[PDB]
């Protein structure tokens, strides 16, 4: 359900994700990062399964933030890939990749991997 | 650098990636997969660095495809994260994560990782 | 410290890791998996930093289990890569890759990624 | 399949991997990196499937190197997970995770991911 995804979410490090889920499967919003070379809000775009399986299956989704806004440019982009699990503790569990632009010779150290869990506060 | 990202790209397995790079960092287009539970095109959306560095560095980008269109629904989504390297032979070098919607019991086996290289040939 | 790593550990799904850290940087022991096509114990081998930085830095380590013992063969191998953090709640936080042997055409779906946290019980 | 893993291998960047595959699943040998805060050889240890499938499947394997030897200590460890494909041109296709020991504050930026392909040339 788009509505269940729409809202304000925060992860374990204190970053803020504001998102709207559109009926066509689109995700749009802003990301505020608690860590890294970042300040203020960044534009996010993603896609989610707008017709998930009933069961107790999660809803698969993903989004990207490129770390450039009008105040700073970190020359990197993070994608989060995971699933939304709806309940009375609604969570988005993800794994992420962070790639920095590098020269050809430093490209072996361009991509960080980690995982983030998001807890919903507001719609 | 910048606008050379717009175009039709192909990865090592024959999947086709058709993208438009907007001036302010948006990536929009369609993807058609050569593998998996997919048929025809799927919508993608992403972001890229619209003011990259001026030393020899690549352009950082990323995009997502949710594998649902009017024909099929695999209940999964892939994100690709990587960089664009322009030149006489431009390439987009990426690593990707494919997450399927699972029950909580099967959540440990929900995410595949791999890598794709796209060129204009 | 090798001693601090040596012991019995369990992760969030109920798998058991028994390990000895050798003074040359070697890790040897057995793994018992709570999930997957697995039964009874499997041999593990790894390496760790036997001279870590003092600070409050973790100790980097990694190990491999190939999922074949005398009772079952899953034709796969998992590597865990992470760090040991010593404290009165001693933890090993890892990220893992699980690769299955596949044909050339199915090789795009050969590798799973996830993360595991281990809590120490015994030496 | 099986014993063809023993040998000297090289990846795309010139790193050299010298391995012995034991009969019961052990991998033992040395690694010398072409990149990073490393010099000379480092000990590796791993495991592989000693009875793989008989259909067209690769041999699953994995190994770890902690980047400390008598010369240097990078306080990090890499694990490679992948499969061996034998034939006229054998290859080991892998993906890897490099974790550095960090403080708790920097734990989000502790792990790099990439991919390496090893051949006997």
């Amino acid at each position: 359900a788009e509505a269940g995804i729409t809202g304000t979410w925060y992860n374990q490090l204190g970053s803020t994700f504001i998102v709207t889920a559109g009926a066509d499967g689109a995700l749009t919003g802003t990301y505020e990062s608690a860590v890294g070379n970042a300040e203020s809000r960044y534009v996010l775009t993603g896609r989610y399964d707008s017709a998930p399986a009933t069961d107790g299956s999660g809803t698969a989704l993903g989004w990207t933030v490129a770390w450039k806004n009008n105040y700073r440019n970190a020359h990197s982009a993070t994608t989060w890939s995971g699933q939304y699990v709806g309940g009375a503790e609604a969570r988005i569990n993800t794994q992420w990749l962070l790639t920095s632009g590098t020269t050809e010779a430093n490209a072996w150290k361009s991509t960080l991997v980690g995982h983030d869990t998001f807890t919903k506060v507001k719609p």
